[PDB]
């Protein structure tokens, strides 16, 4: 499924602000199924609390409503399991310098 | 501190679009302390995931900020515990009918 592909192509090109690096990298998408006409993504923030507008959020259903066939995307942010450091990726280690 | 009633009064005309009932009856205001110029409360919601407007949170912030002395308002949003219906009030209980 290329289509699967061009999803996370798209999502690495979404940055968390506080961090400066993109969602998928810094390991914040738990699950991606996408199945047209409908995108479904669990994910989760870099700091505890719902925030009054979640941007980063926003921006990944933005970014995956940009996939052709999708007309729906549900964008399921939680906080089970919580998030560290421990998740990013090993190309997102070497970004930082470690 | 009369102020901490008029924050509950202020809370009690807050509406949850879902069940048509004001978070306070709702039981979803889990700790509120208010002490010029701040203001914090800690909340949840009756749906669990974190929702991209949290329009509920914001209603919450705006009540909060019309309080005399109160410059910010920290609105904390946590689904620990979790919410069910459980925690309606004895109030609540009568204007639904149970
Ligand atoms: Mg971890
Ligand atoms: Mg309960």
């Amino acid at each position: 499924n290329p289509l699967e592909a061009q999803a996370w192509a798209l999502l690495e090109a979404v940055y968390d602000p506080e961090l400066g690096l993109d969602v998928v990298n810094l390991g914040l998408i738990y699950d991606l199924v996408v199945e047209p006409p409908r995108a479904y993504v669990r994910m989760t923030l870099t700091t505890p609390g719902c925030p009054l507008h979640d941007s980063l959020g926003e921006a990944v259903r933005q970014a995956l409503s940009r996939l052709p066939g999708v007309e729906e995307v549900e964008v399921e942010v939680t906080f089970e399991p919580p998030w560290t450091l421990a998740r990013l990726s090993e190309k997102a280690r070497r970004l930082l310098g470690w």
